[PDB]
């Protein structure tokens, strides 16, 4: 299968792309990255690209200065490539395509960006009140944990909702963590 990278934001994904060549395959060497956002089958964009011996980073403007063979001798059979200051945009599909003709080969990678959850805000509306704690970014499933010890809001410790009828807030996936506050008033 495509081989499936998960990542964390504003970091760098690590791409493999290691060949050896063949007696046979004595045609100029030629590597070509492309990237398939949303993974869409009708296309995909070069964006890093190997050719007369001299590399091109000339194409998608989203990943200017963003993307680099890792290697110093890509000839030497090494294709590996560096996708740095990883953005949720950057999801999406990678291939590797190698050709020296008449050899030739391909590497599917499958990239996944998560967010670390952070940037929540935390704010109110006998009353019918709502206390909440929605975050923006992250990504699910998210846990949350209030705190101060409200006897009937203790069953909605957990729920980013606190819906109140007649101190933190702590959030949580499995890629980081967060912090806020908030007051009330009757």
């Amino acid at each position: 299968p495509e081989q499936r990278i998960e990542k964390a934001k504003g970091e760098t994904a690590y791409l493999p792309c290691k060949f050896t060549l063949s007696p046979e395959d004595q045609g100029p060497l030629d590597i070509e990255w492309l990237i398939s956002p949303s993974d869409n089958q009708i296309v995909d964009q070069v964006i890093i690209l190997y050719s007369g011996d001299k590399i091109y980073d000339n194409y998608y403007p989203d990943l200017k200065g963003r993307v680099h063979f890792t290697s110093n001798d890509v000839k030497s059979g090494d294709a590996s490539i560096n996708v740095t200051n990883l953005q949720l945009s950057d999801i999406g599909t990678y291939q590797c395509k190698v050709k020296k003709a008449p050899g030739v080969a391909n590497k599917k990678f499958l990239l996944t960006v998560l967010v670390k959850p952070s940037g929540t805000r935390c704010f109110v509306d006998g009353n019918d009140f709502k206390l909440k704690c929605e975050p923006k970014e992250g990504s699910l499933p998210l846990q949350f944990e209030w705190q101060k010890m409200p006897t009937p809001w203790l069953a909605e410790m957990t729920s980013p909702v606190i819906s109140v009828k007649n101190y933190s807030c702590t959030v949580q996936n499995r890629v980081g963590s967060d912090q806020c506050m908030l007051r009330l008033d009757v």
